[PDB]
């Protein structure tokens, strides 16, 4: 009925029966866009793919222990994925992660290394000097032994031994989300039942192509790629910085390529959307560009805005581009990947409700034109067999449609825990939802089922779920909430001078608050060291005179919120405080305001 395995089955052995049948077809493809000039079709059959796998992991048997943990230090290439499905294939813990010849950022990876302690490293022979002089940096005593993967022999595979059959508890691999980091485990069991999730959803026919630029270390990338080797199709990608540079290589790929079957399937951040907007629509001396075979472009793992989608269906319809194409999507790393989606046959739905009853905590739609509503985007319906509700926090009791509390989630899908966290792990994923309601959401979910405390805050509205942002993050300041992605979309549309999306808005005790600041006439707050009131700050990156800036900025957020900014804080472009997938970092962002930066 929903999501039960037969004994004894396992992902090595199902990937290895569809090796065997689809022997000669094509597994993966990359595109390489590097000294070539556009474009090599980089091919791995599954004949090799299995190959490989099973190369590489007789060579980890032999290196390693079974538990060990095994991290994968590549940039994006076919030996990533030959790298973890080694790891599988030999029975460890794949711990995936990045180069560390990557441009700075390789600082934040020795604190991920300290965490689950790897006793080999995957790479190969570009990165491998890179990840020698990386360790070079850490002590002799943590040195664990680097496997160039592309340089093992395929001979080796004859030593093999098939691992024996997993259990409900065996973590697969260890997926690090983001002061000190956290990986959540991730079980066999949670990756094989999340990929039948993903797949019903997609309701994906057998004609279908599939895409990402997505990185692996991602959770939405790595779970996008092992998608299709465990349903027989072919998977094709790319490297991030290759979309970046030229967003037109991306959707040349999402259009119609001559004489396929079905659609295209893909994902991306709100962000990229808006990128490939205005650098991807072609040049006028380019070949015929036709969308119209789009099936479905998952739009996550950030908060999605109407104008990202009216924008970019602006930009694209006039190629055939579909507007039911774009299928906004939430999830996280608990989850592994997947939680809700907009359903296959539908178009993105997206309402406008009041701001300040949002702010009270409800959700109640008002005309678009009003000027206090606020856009929202429906992330659509959950996924099969897993369950999410509003609750309140504090009294674990699951709230009506239409107020807003924190989304829990509960499924066979959500992982066990944070590696090497036991305290924090039993917090967040061990809860029990102590009152249900009327149409009770966890409907189908044991009465004695565990729920994860996903951090996020969020409402169910008209059959949709919709998701206001984290809890985290909020900006309380003297009585009012204020969701910070609605402050920073009044402060960017006050000056062009603003980068589109850099922007940071947080709160900060007044006492914290820079002696600048008090000496700045214009802010209007004075220094007493006594005061603890949290106060407004807001931060943006400087496109390519903060007086008149400033206090445009000052006056928009002022008449259409009714909080004052104490700060205005202008910096260079790129120098906000980001993250892995590319998200502005809020809280981490409030830190270097206060430490001081530039």
């Amino acid at each position: 009925g929903q999501i039960k395995f037969p004994d004894g089955s396992s992902i090595v052995a199902h990937v290895e029966r569809w090796a065997k049948v689809r022997g000669d077809k094509l597994a993966y493809r990359f595109l390489d866009f590097s000294t070539e000039r556009d474009g090599v079709p980089r091919d791995l059959t599954w004949a090799q793919f299995s190959a490989r796998n099973r190369a590489v992991a007789a060579r980890l048997q032999q290196v390693t222990q079974p538990g060990d943990r095994v991290a994968i230090l590549c940039p994006q290439n076919l030996d990533y994925l030959v790298a973890f499905f080694g790891a599988l294939y030999a029975g460890r813990i794949a711990v995936p992660l990045f180069d560390p010849s990557e441009p700075g950022h390789v600082g934040r990876l020795h604190a991920v290394l300290d965490n689950c302690h790897p006793s080999a490293i995957l790479t190969t022979t570009e990165a491998a000097e890179g990840v020698r002089k990386f360790f070079r940096t850490r002590p002799a005593n943590q040195r664990p032994r680097v496997i160039a993967v592309d340089a093992v022999p395929d001979d080796v595979a004859s030593t093999w031994v098939n691992p024996d059959e997993p259990d409900e508890t065996t973590i697969a691999y260890l997926q690090y989300t983001s002061r000190i980091p956290t990986g959540v485990q991730i079980t066999h069991l949670n990756l094989a039942t999340n990929v039948v999730q993903v797949i019903e959803a997609l309701e994906g026919e057998e004609g279908d192509r599939g895409l990402s630029w997505l990185p692996f270390f991602h959770d939405m990338g790595l779970i996008t790629a092992l998608l299709a080797p465990m349903i027989g199709h072919y998977f094709t990608f790319m490297t991030p910085a290759a979309f970046v540079r030229r967003p037109e290589r991306w959707i040349r790929e999402l259009a119609r390529k001559e004489g396929d079957t079905g659609g295209t399937i893909s994902v991306a951040p709100n962000f990229a959307f808006d990128h490939a907007a205005a650098r991807g629509v072609p040049k006028p001396g380019s070949p015929p560009l036709d969308l119209s075979n789009v099936k479905a472009v998952l739009n996550g793992s950030e908060p999605i805005s109407a104008a990202t989608v009216r924008r970019f269906n602006e930009a694209f319809g006039p190629f055939g581009f579909p507007p039911k194409a774009i299928k906004p999507s939430y999830g996280l790393a608990e989850a592994t990947l997947f939680v809700s989606t907009t359903p296959s046959a539908e178009e993105p739905k997206i309402i406008t409700v009041d701001r300040d009853q949002l702010n009270s905590g409800r959700i109640v739609e008002v005309d678009a034109d009003s000027p206090k509503a606020v856009a929202q985007a429906s992330a659509g319906k959950v996924g099969i067999a897993e369950w999410a509700v509003i609750v309140d926090a504090e009294s674990a009791t699951e709230l009506p449609d239409g107020q807003v509390g924190e989304i829990w989630i509960s499924g066979q899908n959500m992982g066990t825990g944070y590696w090497g966290k036991p305290e924090e792990s039993v917090a967040t994923f061990q809860n029990i939802l102590k009152s249900r309601t009327n149409p009770s959401h966890a409907e189908g979910a044991t009465d004695d089922a565990t729920w994860v405390r996903t951090g996020d805050y969020g409402a169910f509205y008209d059959g949709d779920l919709y998701i206001t942002g984290r809890v985290k993050d909020l900006v309380i300041i003297d009585g009012r909430n204020h969701y910070p992605q609605d402050l920073e979309y009044s402060a960017q549309e006050a000056s062009k001078a603003i980068r589109t999306g850099y922007v940071a808005a947080f709160s900060v005790p007044a006492n914290q608050l820079p002696d600048e600041v008090f000496e700045n006439a214009h802010s209007g707050i004075k220094r007493d060291p006594d005061d603890t009131s949290e106060q407004l700050v807001i931060v943006a990156e400087r496109a390519p005179d903060i007086g008149p800036i400033t206090d445009d900025i000052r006056a928009a957020i002022a008449v259409r919120h009714g909080v004052t900014v104490r700060d205005v804080l202008l910096t260079a472009a790129g120098a906000i405080p980001r993250t892995s997938s590319g998200k502005i970092g809020r809280r981490a962002c409030r830190a270097a305001y206060l430490d001081g930066s530039l």
